[PDB]
């Protein structure tokens, strides 16, 4: 499809090891938001994250409207605190960028980035 396409060639072509899209689940009022997209994936556990608006690394980029960037997971964060972003723990991502997309001035998703391995984030 056009969103999986889209995906794989920005993530190829932006020297990322990682990349995903979340959005709500459905149109009801208390839908959570799910990464229904991904590229460069290791497994399909990503299917198992619910976040409700406001958690997680999607749900906070929903809310705010604003870019999160971590480029050290390790210094950033602390092990156990990883619970709170998901997709860090079943991707195994070492550094993340999430940025909101955009329709008629409302977030409707989140894209994220993400390296591996302590390879660290191109040029944001
Ligand atoms: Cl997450």
């Amino acid at each position: 499809r056009r969103f999986q396409e889209t995906l794989d060639k920005i993530r190829k072509e932006e020297g990322y090891d990682f990349a995903a899209i979340a959005f709500y689940e459905s149109n009801k009022p208390s839908s959570p938001i799910k990464w229904h997209y991904v590229s460069g994936n290791k497994n399909n556990r990503f299917k198992l994250i619910i976040l409700r608006k406001g958690r997680g690394l999607a749900g906070t980029v929903m809310k705010t409207g604003k870019r999160m960037v971590i480029a050290n997971v390790g210094l950033a964060l602390g092990p156990e605190e990883k619970i709170d972003y998901p997709i860090l723990l079943s991707e195994s991502l070492t550094a993340v960028l999430a940025v909101p997309l955009w329709y008629k001035n409302q977030v409707y998703g989140v894209l994220l980035f993400g390296q591996r391995d302590g390879r660290p984030l191109p040029k944001i």
